[PDB]
């Protein structure tokens, strides 16, 4: 019975996500609109199968070490620096989180910046606010026509391609793993060559790549945004050359230092330059970007659950095996002692039970093992409670 | 000859004027990149026939009284504020501008603009440049899903609307004089119904609509962009319902007072509010609109001269009439005096010559007659010395 | 009043056609589903204002004879070969066609032929009905990647070109007064370039082009289509390169000789060919075309009996001129007599009449007079009645 | 060594392939442009690693018996008929196909015969040939504006779904396991409700659903496609409801019974019908198609030599497995015999070898174990020669 299952929830998830769990049968839900404080969350971790948090609540090995019945983590967020990964692995706790559900806001982000940096309206507007008035067509562009360079043509970076091709621009992408053209869009032999030949640059790396020297290798005029990843340009460099004059602007939304929080002072030697956007880490921020990840990580933590799959984990060996309609299932986390798969086929074996399939993954920490197995009943129980007593087990559960 | 008309361009007019004029035939061109003071124009326009101008050259009838030979007036511009309109018609001067030169740049504004309003992100970048740091997703909101609510469905418009689209929004539009549906773009059968139903509205009127009692029907969240009429908006209106936290944000590119250089202080009671961008009137100013309006003018200019269209002339009446590869070609501008044209038709008959076609249209101030006619040589010749004495005449010239 | 003027509607012409009328104010309407004999048509057409016709109906100048009323007749259809033209003219009856009704019932026709064409599916459904099995990839072949070249570049053509793009096919064009690119759409620089480099060519020339000479142009294994023009292709030439297999296929709706009714035995020489699709003239013949032309011809009609616009008839003069809200308007048909227009001109004068705007325009045949003038009530009568008495005048009537 | 690893290519397999292998370092290739008898055949493939075949070459449990070294058989084709695929299989031999290369020319086929069948374009052409003549509109359609229902919403539905879209008709779709919109795309609630409201029902259902039942429950005047399987539709009711001229049209690519080849009589009672398209399942027949066929078959085959995967294989347990730079690969096929898995372990251990990951599929007749292990070298090499002496074992190999 999954009404069994305790499901807590903290910090305002998305309703989208107490819904999915609803429906998937999960219906002991706990949803709190806030975090808690280290004593509040011990106390109503203690009993938590799966917990969902977003960016405040801390999850460490003390935290751990109180929740009794903990099976998973999901974090309801792009990032997971608020988890201590490495121990959440070693006591066989998987982290699920959301990676691919920003994708839209980024993108849209970067085509309307685009269009503001190319017009240089921002500066424009700043002006206005305080009373001048700056009527020029000079260093004022259209963006149909130009070249957009996308470094990193993955999830985001073709959506990007995407919406820039409907605005007429022509794109062009450098991706170490990737020199097909896709209709329009072509690959760039080489970063040098796509740097040169773009008039603006956005990067989206993949989870310094532009130092000064590549900056200088751009064309005079052109613009860099960088709402990927925050050490990924020299952003003093970059300043030296916007003061220059050699690049015309950039958008930036992630540093290689941001605040522990919005209640301390953020510095970039970008602050106060001429048609420079600079936002809070925000490509992702989006209220539908919320709803998603509500959806996203329940989906992950409903199936690791139910079945067991850790693909998509951040911390934990990738394992999906299909499931059967007859037998049983299992998993067993595990250190990664020699011999210990002898062990495990040895238990199952001496009760008689055959595996009919099965996925080993292992990491430095932790071997998993998922099996489908036609023992039922009794039987099936029978060999949980031995597999659960071999040396070096971590944890072992009878699956769906 | 064509190389025998004057044509003197100012202020730095693009350099597809030059050669579209060329092309033509109309290489006798005197090319400057500024403004004359009036001493310079008064002896640089006594021989010029054709003039091109920007915002800066003031033309007055003092210019044309001083202006012996023009024949036309290129704006190389939208506006047409610096030249005195009614004076070059009663002299039977048109003044062509480019009118629809600026239609992408305004188009490509608004949709960068909306993404901008719907994420918030000028107040977060002014706030990042001083040290804040806003990152939250709490009124954020993806463009894709949501309803944009057009106003004035022409050529703006329908840009905007297609556009906007591209990009996953819901389209609609208020016109007073269209009701057809384009693919998936619907018309409202109300300016309030648009108003009432839209996320984003965005004023395209063709050359106040909306003052609090409309803005207050507008969704709670919703933004205002106006990046056509300067008079469109009730401003202070605008600031009020911005304060009181009805609407999330605004864009806008007109105002009711806008400086008269940007040499003087601008003012709004916009000014200060958070969430608004304030652009100086720069919707059509950007270095392609300008080659364009380079393009368009010239087409025009070199139209009326070769053959004497006036279709798009801004204080004109508006004639067209197809060309025929014999004979000769006649227009005759005149005072509205009851007669004129048995006066224009007797002298005609008079000398034999047979009109196959013509176009008369008048307005206040002027009639205008375009002719084609079989007469040649010498007898077309007197034919037009004759209608140039004709009491109320105005001017008259043999065409291609 | 408008419900006083005569609307006679044949061969079951489209209800879009008669409910246009209608919401026109045009109510008195007789609508037949049949084509009348000579007979039956002098007897209905004698009191007609207005008549509708589509391909059987017969108007020559003996029905004229008998049309004391007619002013204007709509051929709903394409073509007007039913039709006297020139006898019309004289009479000073315009004739209005639909022109453009058809464009998306050819563009579609061409794509789906296209794309049988290059599978060859034609042949192998014959085959298969006879109990043939031809199951072969040789010489069959995707349209995606493909070069399309399209012969006139006009509506249809670039519709065609359009739905083309959207099946993946590069698009290229020749059009002798076209050099523009569009989008991905680019102009070959001749003819012969755009026959040697694609791999189908559709005619699509506005109203032999195609010799043997061409045909041997085109790359071995391509592909022509004509749904445009009957005359531009030498068939017999066609029929011998694809019996060589120097063309791997045709499709062609159109020949330089057509039956005179579907009671009449066809011949071409592409009869019996393989890969060649021979349609009965029918790329215009749809239900929704149908439903289009009865709007397009009722929309010319109802303009040329309100306000004497004549811009698309095929048969006359062209001529449009805006309405004004006060005043009288006159239209006067005329014979071209030498000093018609003074005498046009005096009796407007004579009543103390001032014209605001005229058009006039002229063929070989006639002169069309279309003017707005500020005369009112029984003094526009009293020119009126005068000007119908000039000699050589046909026609003339007062407009709204 | 793979220029050891002998691959014979029969029946002119696309060259595409033969550079696949060759890029791949599998340069020992023959490559045959026939297909084989038994004899040339037990000759040829007695000593082959890899076999790729197209539709003629048979390989059956005798042949197989003569394949001393073949680990894989690629069909490069859709179908696999002519395999004996359970024998490959007992004999741990996967075979490969090429399931998605066909997507494109199915969906352009559907969407060329949606516009021949709506415009009756066949009957009209074959009518023509013979000298008839039938010009007329009736029952001749735009699919602009049309419904297609798509049953089965996969790679080839979606396909056909986004071409439709482009010609402007509106798209549903009824799949058991998809209920989510796709842009303009929605689906149906249910089977019946499409086919109620389609004007064209085109069957994409994955590897009778259409009874007389069905049939008269579409729209009198619609269309019925399938060229997805061949046992989906009740020809004979379909053939019905034609004759009494419910149904205006098919296209049909596959049928209960098609000719053991092109050199037996293909009969359906749908033949001599009219405006039914009859293609000898060619749907996914285009040179394009043969190309990419050659390059899918091949990557697979590749892959599967090199690491053993065997997503994909027709016949097998489906095992993937990612592959570690370091130590050694090992890939073992049993039956299914209970303990094996223990015995396999124990080998591993008594050679000190730790697996650092694994996956085992099974099915009715085999059991498929890859494994990653730490073994190098010597070590290596003795615990592959156990394990292929374990009982039950079918064969085993190291890989990369």
């Amino acid at each position: 019975s999954r009404d069994r299952i305790n499901v807590l929830l903290l910090e305002g998830i998305s309703q989208t996500a107490v819904e999915y769990f609803k429906s998937s049968g999960y219906t002991n839900v706990t949803h709190l609109p806030k975090a808690l404080d280290k004593a509040d969350l011990i106390k109503a971790i203690s009993s938590a199968h799966i917990i969902g948090i977003r960016s405040r609540t801390q999850l460490t090995e003390e935290i751990f070490a109180a929740a009794n019945r903990l099976i998973a983590v999901g974090c309801f967020s792009v990032g997971t620096n608020q988890v201590e990964l490495k121990a959440a692995r070693k006591r066989g706790i998987p982290v699920f989180n959301a990676p691919f559900s920003n994708t839209r806001s980024v993108a849209e982000l970067v085509i309307g910046e685009i269009i503001m940096l190319m017009r240089r309206i921002f500066p424009r507007s700043v002006s206005a606010h305080a009373g001048g008035w700056e009527k020029t067509a000079i260093g004022s562009r259209e963006v149909r026509g130009k070249t957009l360079g996308i470094v990193g043509y993955g999830n985001i970076g073709s959506q990007v391609g995407n919406l820039a091709e409907s605005l007429g621009m022509t794109v062009r992408y450098y991706d170490t793993s990737d020199k097909l053209q896709y209709g329009n869009v072509k690959p760039a032999a080489s970063l040098d060559e796509l740097l040169k030949t773009s008039d603006v640059v956005s990067l989206h790396v993949p989870s310094k790549l532009i130092t000064e020297a590549k900056l200088r290798k751009m064309k005079k005029g052109a613009f860099l945004i960088n709402n990927a990843r925050g050490s990924d340009v020299d952003l003093e460099a970059l300043a030296k050359v916007l003061q220059e004059g050699h690049l015309a602007g950039a958008a930036i939304d992630v540093f290689p230092v941001e605040p522990a929080s919005n209640g301390e002072r953020f510095s970039t030697p970008l602050q106060g330059l001429e048609n420079v956007i600079l936002t809070p880490h925000i490509g992702g921020s989006t209220e539908e970007a919320q709803e998603r990840i509500g959806t996203e990580v329940t989906r992950k933590l409903v199936e690791y659950s139910d079945v067991g799959s850790t693909v998509g984990a951040v911390n934990f060996p990738q394992v999906q095996l299909p499931p059967r309609p007859t037998g049983t299932r299992f998993m067993h986390v595990h250190e990664n002692r020699p011999g210990i798969l002898n062990s495990l086929m040895n238990v199952f074996s001496h009760h008689h039970i055959n595996i009919a399939s099965q996925f080993l993954q292992t990491d430095g920490e932790v071997g998993y093992l998922v099996m489908e197995a036609d023992g039922v009943g009794e039987a099936s129980d029978a060999v949980l409670q031995e597999i659960r007593e071999i040396p070096g087990t971590i944890r072992a559960r009878l699956l769906y």
